[PDB]
């Protein structure tokens, strides 16, 4: 695909300042796109959009369709008198899932019955022409949803036979015996996909991209496996025989168990990839670009027995990536995907990556800890400048964070690196800003930076820490941070280097 030259921001919706105790498509949402355009930035990136269980991760959702009903702004509803608001008492600057979970949840089943009884025939309308145009996944999801309510949480794997293996009875009773809590949360999901309509109908007018994500493995605990098991490689009782993952490297001599169901290509691939070609469908009525969680896996990946805690007794297995991105290219003439070519990559992947003419990765925090041939270094960039280059991902500490603790050799190497392109700084809170200059003057076609790094703050600001038991996901923007000269120093920067 052919990418302007220009740069962008990464920021998921959670981390919106506002109240409630999460951020939420509103408001705040449109005060940051026309930030964004004042700053002269032409893209929005965010994280998975659906809803989250235990963990509180975007890419572990409950499902690979639904949005996530904590996004959902709650004040419309309240000006329309169909719930009250109350601040239990959130934290400043970041997300308390737990509270948010008491308090949310039930702020939206009064929302619900308040909607049931002030709600004007026309949105009742609308609802019920939303839910016929869903239905190809609302059905299974809300159901999927409303029956862990009538088996306390239990993953669908762990509810009784009849329902496990979808028996047409089983299912016919269940939904008209939870009939209203079907309703209910397809209720949610009718308010998120109709607020991201508007938000990004608000970002389309200002000339703004928007660039989601999708991981290629779905969680186990899905509307989607329980509706499709013979798309992933369970065995009768619906338990996952692999899970996804990578084999031990330099680094993890027992490598990385995910967890994750894998699918069964070859039967997917007799279907005409269909889950994939809906994947994509939605995700294309969502965002203007997706990037695809760990991309090599369209080429191969790492199975891993089910049974074992570690990734050491594990195999590569070969994938038809080309044979489905083939597909993709048929029913959409186009393959707007940014791909997550992190890591170990082969010349296969690449071979695949470049075929579609699809962008890669590079991350500047990784590029100062070994000599010169580093491909994250900017003059190893790829000529037709077909990449996206962070300073750091989602994954990663902050840049100012990556600062503090990074070696002295990668903090001189990177020093120098950067006065041999005219950049120069003096203190660390500084050194966020050089590196963001650094690839803006790349030949990167983009450049996408968290706002941690436009604020310059530390550790204390990273998303999310692999490894790491709790506190991910949380961080949140302070009512006023991002100032307007925070956005003039963007826009110079991005002036100085042809991006504007
Ligand atoms: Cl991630
Ligand atoms: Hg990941």
């Amino acid at each position: 695909m052919e990418l302007p030259r220009a740069f962008g921001l990464l920021l998921h919706p959670t981390s919106l300042p506002g109240p409630y105790g999460v951020g939420v498509l509103g408001q705040e949402a449109r005060d940051f796109l026309r930030f964004l355009k004042e700053a002269g930035g032409r893209y929005w990136q965010v994280l998975p959009l659906g809803p989250t269980g235990y963990g509180d991760s975007p890419y572990q959702s409950f499902s690979a369709f639904a949005g996530n009903p904590y996004l959902i702004d709650l004040r419309p509803l309240a000006e329309r008198g169909y719930v009250r608001l109350e601040d239990p008492g959130f934290p400043q600057g970041r997300v308390d899932y737990g509270l948010l979970y008491a308090w949310k949840w039930p702020a939206l089943k009064e929302a619900f019955r308040g909607f049931k009884e002030k709600a004007s025939p026309e949105e009742r309308e609308a609802f019920a022409a939303f839910r016929e145009r869903e239905a190809w996944w609302l059905e299974d999801y809300a159901l999927f949803m409303a029956l862990k309510g009538a088996h306390g949480g239990l993953p669908w794997n762990r509810w009784p036979l009849p329902l496990r293996k979808r028996e047409e009875k089983a299912l016919r009773e269940a939904k008209s015996a939870l009939a209203e809590e079907v309703a209910f949360h397809a209720f949610t999901q009718w308010l998120f996909f109709r607020q991201w309509g508007a938000l990004k109908a608000e970002a389309e007018a200002l000339g703004i991209r928007i660039i989601g994500d999708m991981p290629i493995f779905v969680a186990e605990d899905s509307a989607e496996v329980w509706a499709h098991p013979e798309w992933f490689h369970l065995d009768e009782e619906g338990r996952p025989t692999v899970v996804a993952g990578v084999p031990p490297d330099y680094f993890s001599e027992t490598g990385q168990r995910w967890g994750n169901p894998l699918y069964r290509w070859d039967v997917l691939e007799r279907e005409g990839f269909s889950f994939w070609i809906r994947r994509l469908e939605k995700a294309l009525e969502l965002f203007h670009l997706v990037r695809i969680d760990h991309f090599r896996g369209f080429e191969a990946y790492w199975e891993i027995p089910a049974s074992c805690p570690t990734a050491v007794e594990g195999r590569w297995v070969k994938a038809p990536g080309e044979k489905l991105f083939q597909k993709i290219q048929e029913v959409f003439g186009e393959v707007p995907v940014l791909a997550e070519d992190l890591g170990v990559i082969t010349p296969e992947v690449e071979a695949l990556r470049d075929r579609f003419g699809l962008p890669g990765m590079k991350v500047l925090q990784f590029a100062f800890d070994d000599g010169m041939e580093n491909p994250f270094l900017p003059h190893n960039y790829p000529a037709h400048g077909r990449v996206v280059v962070y300073t750091g991902t989602h994954d990663n500490d902050t840049t100012l964070g990556w600062y503090r603790t990074a070696t002295p050799h990668e903090k001189a190497f990177m020093a120098r690196y950067l006065a041999d392109w005219g950049i120069t700084f003096r203190e660390e809170e500084e050194v966020p800003w050089a590196l963001m200059h650094l690839g803006m003057k790349s030949v990167a076609r983009l450049a996408v930076y968290p706002v941690q790094d436009v604020l310059a703050l530390g550790s204390e600001a990273r998303m999310n820490y692999p490894g790491r038991p709790s506190g991910n996901w949380a961080w949140r923007l302070l009512p006023g941070e991002l100032s307007p000269e925070h956005g003039a120093r963007l826009r110079a920067m991005a002036e100085a280097t042809e991006r504007l």
